């Protein structure tokens, strides 16, 4: 209910893969790729490397990069936060995993009902740019691949 009066991610928290509560705050001066993640896709792969390549890359520029796993489209993410978390660290993955979370729906995460609206997530791996004040600044959908993000992110540094 609250969620829709925020106006920027950093209101928000969330609980990370491992259990621990992330004040959503702390990534205030930061720019953010938000993404819903899993890992039975046909374009897992190519999400997972594209976004540890960026995050390898941009770290040091001030990138961080949220990933939400999210079992809604085709039953793509049906493991634990424990496997889902094994399976990330294979390749890879030094960016912030997430617990699993809906992002449509009366049960989706406060962050995505919020996101959603700025001016239904379609499919895995749709990712939303949030510049250093938490705004949300532009959105890719599935078939972006992460590459695809690369140009618009030293406007936001």
């Amino acid at each position: 209910d609250d969620w829709r009066c925020a106006r920027s991610m950093h209101e928000f928290s969330a609980k990370d893969i491992d259990g621990h509560m992330v004040n959503l705050d702390k990534y205030r001066g930061f720019v953010c790729i938000v993404t819903n993640v899993a890992s039975q896709c046909g374009k897992t792969e190519v999400n997972y490397t594209q976004l540890v390549d960026l995050h390898a890359r941009y770290a040091e520029c001030g990138l961080r990069i949220l990933a939400f796993p999210c079992n809604q489209f085709g039953k793509q993410e049906p493991g634990s936060n424990e496997e889902i978390k094994e399976f990330a660290a294979g390749y890879n993955v030094k960016f912030d995993m997430f617990s699993k979370i809906c992002v449509n729906g009366d049960d989706a995460h406060p962050l995505w009902k919020w996101m959603k609206i700025q001016p239904a997530i379609k499919w895995n791996f749709t990712k939303f740019l949030i510049d250093k004040n938490g705004c949300v600044v532009k959105h890719y959908g599935p078939m972006e691949e992460p590459l695809v993000i690369e140009k618009d992110l030293p406007h936001y540094f």
